[PDB]
């Protein structure tokens, strides 16, 4: 029985997890809830055996999990990708948080009716955040070295998003522009992005002022 | 040389980490920035050797970290507390996220000038969130069983906070009311709470509409 990954039919908080699964060439099925299926989900919420019911969820022969970060880390952990010692594991967790500051930075304002005003102060702070990654990649191929790790897919997802907000936010960051291409040059990812499973939009929930709607 | 833990002189995102250090009886020094030291911190931000400068930070003979979650997990990891296998480690990470939904739920609205209106919709959703923990503790002493883990201190910190917002939010949750007492009955914690190091207020940054100010 193939693992089930439930979530809205958007990119949201699970996009990075989808990408890690594709990368590892893991098999899995998806329980996607359409914009109007809110009710279809509420009637199942407390019937799946989840100790902490929420979206996304991940169910397979071994576990039943919720909290998108617990899920991506589990899939990575099952492939010995979380780090070989305390120090390395803390390096990888530091990369997770730094990426989330960016990604969550967008979500916290993408639902306000004053998006444009908020979008201005945000983009004034985004640069400092990007440059930390720009330097981290000065001599590395990927965030943790020569081998891909899950924070790589999270960062990719964050760049894909801040680029919709502002197509020029990476002009001063060549290594990040390259990092983004390099992730797409990975065989498994390129296949996925061109397959029928890829969900290109929306970025956030359909009702958001930014990254919302049924079409780009 | 004792590990240094830097942060504002508030509870904020580091309170749970302080508590884990006390519990493990680890020695450490703190670099606390007063309300008016914002400038004292900006002039040091890019001079500590941190790959991703931010508050809090943790510096000792082995690592230099940022991102509060990477730090608490490191201190726990160095004591073999993160879980003995993939499944257990995902259980503990699931507990982290579920706690943060509550804790971050407060911060996301504690800075708005319309706190009271927001505080109403929040408290209407808090119950469902608390009950997941209320059930998780139905037969367990602590969140992961008979032994304390870091999510325990995070949850404690979240209850201490939602209780200031509403002293009655735990009336229908006896196991949670007990969990909170039990954490305080732990020798090391009780000592800390009564020592000169404990910082009782503010909950958030001083400028917040809720949990702010120099006094309760
Ligand atoms: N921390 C949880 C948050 C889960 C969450 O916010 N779930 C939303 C969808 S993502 C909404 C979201 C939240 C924050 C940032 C971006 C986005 I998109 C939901 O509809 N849950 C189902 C329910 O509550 O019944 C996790 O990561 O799993
Ligand atoms: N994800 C980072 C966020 C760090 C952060 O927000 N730091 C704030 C203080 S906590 C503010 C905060 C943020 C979110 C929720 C609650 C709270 I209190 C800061 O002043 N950083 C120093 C700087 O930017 O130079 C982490 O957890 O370390």
């Amino acid at each position: 029985m193939s693992p089930i990954l439930g979530y809205w039919k958007i990119k949201g908080l699970v996009q990075p997890t989808r990408l890690l699964l594709e990368y590892l060439e893991e098999k899995y099925e998806e329980h996607l809830y359409e914009r109007d299926e809110g009710d279809k989900w509420r009637n199942k919420k407390f019937e799946l055996g989840l100790e902490f019911p929420n979206l996304p969820y991940y169910i397979d022969g071994d576990v039943k999990l919720t909290q998108s970060m617990a899920i991506i880390r589990y899939i990575a952990d099952k492939h010995n990708m979380l780090g070989g010692c305390p120090k390395e594991r803390a390096e990888i967790s530091m990369l997770e948080g730094a990426v989330l500051d960016i990604r969550y930075g967008v979500s916290r304002i993408a639902y306000s009716k004053d998006f444009e005003t908020l979008k201005v102060d945000f983009l004034s702070k985004l640069p400092e955040m990007l440059k930390m990654f720009e330097d981290r990649l000065c001599h590395k191929t990927y965030l943790n070295g020569d081998h891909v790790t899950h924070p790589d897919f999270m960062l990719y997802d964050a760049l894909d998003v801040v680029l919709y907000m502002d197509p020029m936010c990476l002009d001063a960051f060549p290594k990040l522009v390259c990092f983004k291409k390099r992730i797409e040059a990975i065989p498994q990812i390129d296949k996925y992005l061109k397959s029928s499973k890829y969900i290109a939009w929306p970025l956030q929930g359909w009702q958001a002022t930014f990254g919302g709607g049924d079409h780009p």
